[PDB]
């Protein structure tokens, strides 16, 4: 019987309070929505790497568990049992029962002894760094689909293994595994929610932005799939072992006096042959193996047991003293053993003639006591010297394993990686291969020397469209390079949980030049891009899915050329376009010694020997904001005169209501600017702040926002006078005194500028000034219900706000110290040690500086520019009337007029569009008495039957005359030449 | 024609990545 | 000249390359690579 987990089984991570946070961890966890193993009210389940165990009931008859690995009394378990009043923790060599519920028949060798003290009871039972570690929780209830944070309950030191474990009496079952989550913690505080990061693609992007809300788009994520790996060594088939066998078994030894010497060298040493036949000295007999010496001194003799101590270091025995005398300090293993039964002659062995001066014989019996009898003595001396080591231990080899992720160690060549064979040709002296990288991609196995071919496992992290969090939880993954047959192979879809196989097939799998798309359907139907896949594909929410589709380009449209026909606009549209420039960025100040040192005195001192570095940020980041009020002052101190306009605002029926300062505000904005004051938030704004959110974070690290010297009110004032002045001047006020003109007349010029004559706007005056009317309504219309129209200065706003945010988040960071806090570096080391530590903590926050203030001087470089681009409008489309296609809106520009927004300036294009063409027959020239007349300013129309001369840009057919065109040569050139009259006056 | 445009295998197996662009040679033709 | 070669890259493949023991003592920076990654997805999205 198996259930459903949920999102059960999260515990408090570590004993640290923190509130208001999203905090990642890596931990052991029970995945989310696994399964759960139901028993119903007792037998032997694994332990695995940790458990849950969850208990709904009402009358308390699961009331303790026992651990272990046999459960017998061959081993050590522990038992954890509930009582009346207590809980008893016991670890104990049990005697289990087959059935326990009285629970064991022995106890022998304790070790550790520790007493305390519808219902749902939930544990986390794990076993680390020879600790039990006890989490739970206590909640008053298929188990419940709630979020609820077990707490720390008890770390015991129990030093035991455990890998089976069985209930002392419904009850469910289910197994942490390495995972990451990432964490919620409230403000009252409390974890509210969690984050399985390997629990499908949603959940790795959100684990991967840190954030429990994600927007739509395409999110390129961290790998959040942990794959286990195994070890595979592999050596060269040994061959060639040392010539031990005849120092061990050599019929008659040496007498310790003439004492031998072998120098096994050039071979391999299996000194495991021993323990079958043992005192190491500076060396250990685990260690012999992959340990390798120069030449290995074999010495071999025969003394009595007696003697046997003196062989050894330090030691001033007879032995030691006159017939072997063996260093105080040296490495090597003396290996005696008892030959009685090969050395002891009947009658006397006087074949072992001992010195003691001038030297005497052993002469053993085969009766003696122990006491003197033949013990055959191998000293196996070793050597260091700076030559080449040859003699070496087996050095063991693993099998091989193919086409999985392993830790491989080829002859003394290590690394991570899938072994897949090879085509590769090596020479045969060739051992590895190595890449462009100059890593190592291919190896030959020493043994069977085959080629195999090193290719990573987990080709890392996918791509993930969403279309939102707050509209669905459907995503779709793309597969960056790589094709749909490889997928399930590429991510290793098979030791994946489900939720995650589900984006590797299912046969909504398109494929792309930019790689793999499954979970979207592809359309043929084509639309504007939505979320931009690449090589033309984007994805989009139809509503209720995910569509891929074909990017469209926009609507075709076939001109009818021809060698006659002209299309000449009837009417016009006077258009009003918005285009908002970003002008100046925060203006940010840094506290070197407050970011690096915090509050820390010899951090300071340190600090005061790594140079200027701290002085030359301060006055980058001072000319930075230097700069910020020069792009201010640039743009919107143009005008040295502060113009007012009349206080009648009549102007020929033409209404800048609202776009003219308004006094019934203090701050004397226009509407428009009023709108746009309101539709970006500021993060800090630099005013005075009073001692006593984020900003306050900041401001204790050292981070600071200074204030414009401009205020809003004046940079209002500049925006008002340039207004004023363009209003009742026209573009006189930019090149000399303000000459004023009737906003009509000016109008006029304006008109008379991109080539319609003055009539145009004297006889349209009402209809224009009706039209403007409204595309500024409009204006004012489409700001009030617009979504993100100032996305451009919200952008910059939010990415000063991010910088900081990530400069404040990067102090959390050691940097390979023990702690990010200096005080506990200072206070728990000596200087030797803590100066190690504090050099890689101000090392590291001086490199952060560093990176925070090049990305800010490279962004106030694109603030510049776009502050030239702005200054440059204000001349050319405000200050005049600009001739350049598409600089001042889409149209023949007529004018322009600035309102300043919180950190830049929004452009009111007034352009004049031409609409209701009409064809007409044209001709270059008009034949006439012989001669050809070419249209002084027009062109030759005909409404079918007569001809008129047109000005190009509005349909105003005219006579053709002798006073609008003029002659030139005969009509044997002009290649369509129309024969018609020319009314000479 | 005239512009030049394993190596990028070998890098992508060090976590280095060309991305198409959004908008196909054909696209912009 | 209008746009460059979009570059992606993913720091634990860089820095550590399937090895764990590197991948765990990346951790304690962290926003390094959000930062880079962050900074190397700005220029892409500028190219198109
Ligand atoms: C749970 O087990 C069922 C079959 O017993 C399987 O289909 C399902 O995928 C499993 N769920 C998880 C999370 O392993
Ligand atoms: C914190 O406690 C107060 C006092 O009871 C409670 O009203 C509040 O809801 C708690 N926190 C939040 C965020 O609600
Ligand atoms: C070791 O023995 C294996 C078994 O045949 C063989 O394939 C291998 O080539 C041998 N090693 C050497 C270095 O010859
Ligand atoms: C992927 O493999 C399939 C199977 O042959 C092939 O048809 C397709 O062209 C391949 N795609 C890529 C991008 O290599
Ligand atoms: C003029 O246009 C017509 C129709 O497009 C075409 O047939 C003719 O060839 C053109 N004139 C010349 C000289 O080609
Ligand atoms: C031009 O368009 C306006 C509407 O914007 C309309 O009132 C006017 O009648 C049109 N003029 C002509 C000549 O059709
Ligand atoms: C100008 O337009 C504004 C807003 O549409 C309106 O409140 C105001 O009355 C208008 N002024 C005149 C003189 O029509
Ligand atoms: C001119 O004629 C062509 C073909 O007859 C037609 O498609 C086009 O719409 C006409 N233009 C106007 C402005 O009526
Ligand atoms: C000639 O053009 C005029 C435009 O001024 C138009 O009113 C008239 O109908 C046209 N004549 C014919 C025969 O189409
Ligand atoms: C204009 O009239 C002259 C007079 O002879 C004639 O030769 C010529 O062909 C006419 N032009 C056209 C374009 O038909």
């Amino acid at each position: 019987a198996y259930t459903n987990s949920f999102t059960r089984g999260v515990y408090y991570p570590d004993k640290v309070f923190r509130s208001s946070v999203l905090h990642s961890t890596q931990d052991l966890f029970l995945p989310f929505f696994s399964n759960v193993t139901w028993f119903h009210v007792n037998p032997v389940l694994p332990f695995n790497d940790g458990v849950y165990f969850a208990s709904i009931e009402k009358s308390n008859i699961i009331r303790g568990w026992i651990f272990g690995t046999t459960l017998d009394s061959k081993t050590q378990s522990l038992l954890i049992v509930n009582n009346a009043t207590n809980v008893v923790i016991k670890v104990c060599e049990f005697q289990f029962c087959n059935d326990p519920f009285r629970v064991y028949s022995s106890a022998n060798n304790c070790t550790f002894e520790y007493v305390s003290q519808k219902n749902l009871r939930e544990f986390v039972f794990k076993n680390i760094d020879g600790y039990f570690k006890i989490y739970s929780k206590h909640t008053p209830i298929d188990l419940p689909q709630g979020f609820s944070a077990l707490e720390p309950l008890v770390d015991l030191p129990i030093g035991i293994n455990i890998t089976r474990f069985q209930t002392l009496l419904a009850y469910y079952v289910g197994y942490l595994q390495p995972r990451t989550f990432l964490l919620k913690y409230n403000e009252n505080g409390t974890i509210t929610d969690a984050v399985d990061c390997a629990l499908d693609p949603l959940s790795e992007t959100k684990c991967t932005l840190k954030s429990f809300t994600v927007e739509k788009g395409i999110y390129q994520t961290s790998n959040f799939r942990v794959q286990p790996t195994e070890s595979i060594v592999r050596f060269p088939n040994i061959t060639n072992l040392c010539p031990f066998d005849e120092v061990f078994n050599a019929t008659r030894f040496a007498s310790v006096y003439a004492w031998n010497r072998k120098r096994i060298s050039n071979c391999v040493a299996d000194y495991s042959v021993l323990y079958n036949l043992f005192k190491c000295y500076g060396v250990s007999p685990t260690k012999l193996n992959d340990l390798c010496f120069t030449n290995v001194y074999a010495d071999s003799f025969v003394i009595r047991g007696d003697e046997v101590r003196q062989i050894a270091p330090g030691q001033t025995g007879n032995i030691a003293d006159y017939n072997y005398k063996l260093p105080d300090d040296f490495t090597g293993c003396v290996i005696a053993w008892n030959s009685n039964k090969l050395d002891s002659k009947v009658s006397g062995n006087y074949n072992y003639l001992y010195r003691l001066f001038p030297l005497r014989s052993y002469s053993f019996r085969p009766t003696y006591g122990v006491g003197h009898q033949p013990y055959r003595v191998v000293v196996l001396s070793f050597e260091l010297l700076h030559a080449p080591a040859t003699v070496c231990g087996p050095k063991k080899s693993t099998n091989l394993v193919k086409n999985k992720c392993v830790n491989f160690n080829f002859n003394g060549l290590k690394g991570t990686g899938v072994l897949t064979e090879s085509n590769k040709k090596f020479l045969p002296f060739q051992q590895f291969g190595r890449d462009i990288a100059d890593t190592t991609d291919a190896v030959r196995d020493p043994q069977t020397l085959e080629i195999l071919d090193i290719t990573p496992c987990s080709f890392g992290g996918v791509s993930v469209i969403t279309p939102g969090t707050n509209t669905s939880n459907q995503v779709a993954v793309l597969y960056q390079g790589v094709n749909c047959t490889e997928v399930p192979v590429a991510i290793h879809a098979d030791q994946l949980t489900p939720t995650w196989r589900v984006y590797s097939t299912g046969s909504n799998v398109f494929q792309t030049r930019a790689g793999c798309l499954i979970g979207a359907e592809y359309v043929n139907n084509s639309y504007e891009c939505d979320i931009p896949i690449g090589a033309g594909i984007c994805a989009s929410y139809q509503t209720q899915s995910i569509i891929a589709y074909t990017m469209s380009l926009g609507a075709e449209n076939s001109v009818a050329y021809s060698n006659n026909s002209i299309a000449i606009p009837t009417n016009f549209t006077i258009s009003v376009t918005t285009e908002i420039l970003p002008v100046s960025m925060t203006k940010t100040s840094v506290d070197c010694t407050m970011y690096i040192c915090g509050d820390s005195t010899e951090c300071s001192n340190l600090l005061l020997q790594y140079g200027s570095f701290c002085t030359q940020l301060k006055r980058a980041l001072t000319g930075i904001a230097v700069e910020q009020d020069k792009n201010t002052q640039e743009v919107f101190a143009q005008v040295k005169q502060i113009y007012k306009t009349p206080p009648i605002k009549y102007f020929g029926g033409f209404n800048f209501s609202q776009i003219l300062p308004d006094p019934s505000k203090p701050s004397k904005r226009s509407p428009i600017e009023d709108l746009l004051f309101n539709k970006v938030t500021l993060a800090d704004a630099g005013f005075i702040k009073q001692y006593g959110d984020l900003i306050c974070a900041q401001k204790f690290k050292g981070l600071t926002v200074l204030p414009p010297l401009l205020t809003d009110e004046m940079i209002a004032q500049y925006t008002s006078a340039l207004l004023a002045g363009t209003i009742t001047s026209g573009w006189t006020f930019g090149a000399g005194p303000a000459l004023q003109i009737p906003f009509p007349m000016q109008m006029a010029y304006r008109f008379n500028g991109i080539g319609v004559t003055q009539n145009v706007l004297y006889e349209n005056q009402k209809l224009i000034a009706n039209q403007f009317n409204s595309a500024i309504g409009k204006i004012q219309d489409s700001l009030s219900s617009t979504p993100s129209a100032l996305g451009k200065l919200q952008d910059v706003v939010n990415h000063n706000a991010q910088a900081l945010n990530t400069l404040v988040k990067q102090l959390s960071s050691k940097f390979g110290a023990i702690s990010s806090v200096l005080n506990d570096i200072f206070s728990r080391l000596d200087p030797p040690e803590a100066e190690v530590q504090i050099d890689r903590l101000i090392t590291g926050r001086l490199q952060s500086l560093q990176t925070y203030v090049t990305q800010q001087l490279i962004r106030a470089a694109e603030i510049r520019a776009s502050a030239n681009l702005a200054a440059t409008k204000m001349s050319e489309c405000v200050l005049g009337q600009s001739k350049r296609v598409d600089f001042c809106g889409k149209g023949y520009h007529l004018m322009s007029f600035p309102q300043s927004a919180p950190h830049g300036v929004v452009f009111l294009h007034v352009t004049y569009v031409p609409a209701q063409e009409k064809n007409f027959t044209t001709a270059p020239a008009i034949c006439h008495d012989g001669k050809a007349h070419f249209p002084r300013e027009g062109v030759f129309v005909s409404n079918g039957t007569h001809w008129f001369v047109t000005q190009r840009n509005f349909y105003e057919p005219q006579i053709i005359t002798t006073d609008n065109t003029f002659v030139s040569g005969n009509c044997d050139v002009v290649i369509g030449i129309v024969n018609n009259t020319v009314y000479d006056p």
